[PDB]
């Protein structure tokens, strides 16, 4: 078993993929993420409010990548190399410090890379239905939040 | 007098200020700082690379600003103080720790207003002729790179 927080922790990169599956590539960089229990928040930067057709299907996409039970890899290599391997989109707009040089990053293959030193399930499936609750469009920063909370069911 | 870097980082405030002017308020928000000598780069958030003209003006009016020998207060006050009195654009991108209870805001009426610990000169003039060497704009993340150099 998982700690719901690791649950919902991991919930973040299936989220993450499936917002960059749903609205491009503009929406590939991470402004910052939170955590609390079974609810969850990520903020991307992005220029527009998603329409209610997008949200839903960012969450259908997202729930369907929980059910496919893919695995979640995490490598462990050098910043350079790391850097050659996963390219630019392993990271966030906030860079990880140069005092680091070996990278821990989490690959959820053909869906989101991120340098991440966290706790993640071994599996997508570990993670469970996921609710998008919230959504906020913040125009002057140009971030988007979406936010979304597992589910107590099985 | 004051070092060549002092004044370099000074002339970051009054560039972001110009910057503003010239670009509006969807420039408004800063990514990072860097100040090596006589060499300044301001990386601010933004979504398309400005003309040949804009960067003139971002530099003429920058360059105005420095003319009109300002003077950069540094207010110190409560966070929740600060927070109320400047509002959300005495920060950047990413925020200042919340460890942190008590704000150090720099200020150039009318032009640009940040959260700064470092040492800036008492006025606009004491940074001298401001030169934008390059200017770069990174589609993928949209930051727009504004490099300078002082002349002194
Ligand atoms: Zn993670
Ligand atoms: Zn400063």
């Amino acid at each position: 078993m998982y700690s719901i927080e690791v649950r919902t922790h991991s919930a973040l990169h299936v989220v993450k993929g499936a917002v960059v599956k749903v609205l491009g590539s503009e929406a590939k960089w991470t402004y910052s993420t939170y955590v609390k229990g079974n609810k969850g928040v990520l903020i991307v930067k992005f220029d527009r409010k998603p329409s209610d057709e997008e949200i839903r299907e960012i969450e259908r996409l997202a729930n369907e990548k929980v059910k496919e039970n893919a695995p979640i890899k995490i490598y462990e290599l050098p910043r350079e190399e790391a850097e050659k391997m996963f390219g630019e989109d392993m990271y966030d707009l906030f860079p990880v410090p140069e005092d680091v040089r070996i990278l821990k990053v989490v690959v959820i293959e053909d869906w989101n890379v991120n340098a991440c030193n966290k706790e993640h399930t071994k599996t997508t499936g570990e993670i469970g239905p996921i609710k998008i609750r919230k959504v906020r469009f913040r125009k002057s920063k140009g971030l988007l939040e979406i936010h979304f909370e597992l589910l107590e069911l099985e």
